[PDB]
């Protein structure tokens, strides 16, 4: 279980994370689609595939920084 | 449940699956684009609608084969 | 991920969609049952099965257009995935 | 569990599924027709009521066999 | 789906559950009885066939009521 | 798990199921019966209570058997 | 019915207060039974003794369960 | 893997084999523990006595689970 | 089952979690740590062992507290 | 199909050229959680581990695309 206070604090932490990361998540989701789109073309274009793969690597690293930032906040706050 | 029939079903399915693998793959590829376009930062409605019309025709061709399959079965008495 | 505001716009876009396609979805279901009836009939009738396949195809084409309007609406409101 | 019982449990069920397959197929077919009608733009109680009768009849004929198998099965001393 | 459609279906089903409490309950009793007989040490065919006929009948009464229900739903325009 | 244990376990369970098949099928026939009775329109305390006593009796004998096999399992060193 | 719901509450309510002690006691003897069956060196006299205690407890409780079941039927509830 | 899948059974078998007796007592001691909690009047001293008995058995099981986890990792298994 | 009881049990359990919170967090941390060591490229037995023990302790303290709760519950008549 | 072979060849190799990576990434992940669940987090140690996790994952995805691409050229769905 969790306290009223703990939940409150955790709710703000996650809300910020979501808000601060919205565009990023949506761009990543959009890029996997494109990735999958390309992999399933009739005649696969390896160049485009790799380019889209690298875009995903870039977005993904940014997104991990935000999560870690959020994890550390949670731990500093003393939450489970 | 019969051997005669059993061999009738798989033959229709395999003909169905073999006569449609390209379309299916193309339909899947196209849903991925559709979703990609929908999730872009500035959705391009013209592009999105064009891709939906492609899906619509691919899917029309598929359903057509699906009805053949279904009707081959009814006729096989299976 | 969705905020109070976003939950509501999405909900409204979906209700609108349900309401507008309501009779169209019912008809589509009715044809799907009829089709299955035909396929399971004691002695199968290809003409009827085919004619019913077409009615379904046309109804489904109308339904999908409505879904595209809906998905596009959603995208235009900035609502995630 | 015993041999002569398994022999009788198979012959009992196999017979039933053979004696039963046309009836189940017709009944399934009408279950669909009945639903197709109940979902028609404007409901037609006559055909709906009619189809419903076709189903009862098919079901009575189907339970009549259900009983028959259950009885054989009990006379054979099986659970 | 719609709140008013949900309210309307609820009344239709409630009316049905009330108009049939006694049949349901009776059919359930005959169901149990039927199995009590089938699992007797010495199964009594005649007695079982008679229970089947009582269930057959309760069953049709029940069905007609279902059709009323289904038609009533179709009539309210509930999916 | 072990081999000489599986044989022993399998043998004990089979005697149990054989020495109790008829008793077990009878208890089932009475649970169905009890329920049929509890579910009639006009309930009959007398028969209900009669059947309850027959189940208490069958169950006593049956539990007596289960303990007989739990001891066997335990005496053989099985989990 | 309204009346229906209430009486059952009392019926079921009477039943629970008339068996809290037995229920608990049988749960305990069943734990004890299993304890003995799983002992390093099983004592079949001890095991049988507990099986007898369970039998009594069970009988007394099944006897209440019928009283309960009879009440309900008499009060016309499923 | 395949050749390493064998190598795992071997390590688990030993673990299962060496811990049978412990595991069974732990199970029995846990049943008495519960039989005691559900006694008509819970006896604190006895309950704590059984609990300490579970500690030990527990510590002895853990102590073998660790030899196992270690045997695995050294076998270089996932 | 009773409201009054429900409240008592909820209260006994609230106490338990509140009081074992830091302890539960330390055990979770150590389990992770332990798994980290197991999956190291070249496993280190001394430190794995060292961690097994640290978990052993925390685990015993945690069990003492589970027993206290079970007894609490026991005497409260729940 | 008659191509389920190539699919395995392409996956097995993916796996073999990856085992050490996946395992080290699992270890680092465990180490990451062990640190977040400490009573008071050491944000320095946590960040260093997140970086270790970040490269491993980047190396691993690179192999995964290689693998996906292969499948695509094998004409395998």
């Amino acid at each position: 279980p969790l306290t009223t206070e703990q939940q409150a604090t955790a709710q703000k932490i996650y809300d910020d994370y979501y808000t601060q990361t919205s565009a990023l998540r949506q761009q990543l989701i959009s890029k996997r689609y494109e990735y999958n789109a390309l992999l399933t073309a009739s005649s696969p274009d390896t160049a485009k595939i790799n380019a889209v793969a690298k875009e995903m690597e870039s977005l993904g690293q940014k997104l991990d920084e935000q999560r870690v930032k959020r994890d550390v906040a949670m731990a500093q706050a003393g939450i489970p």
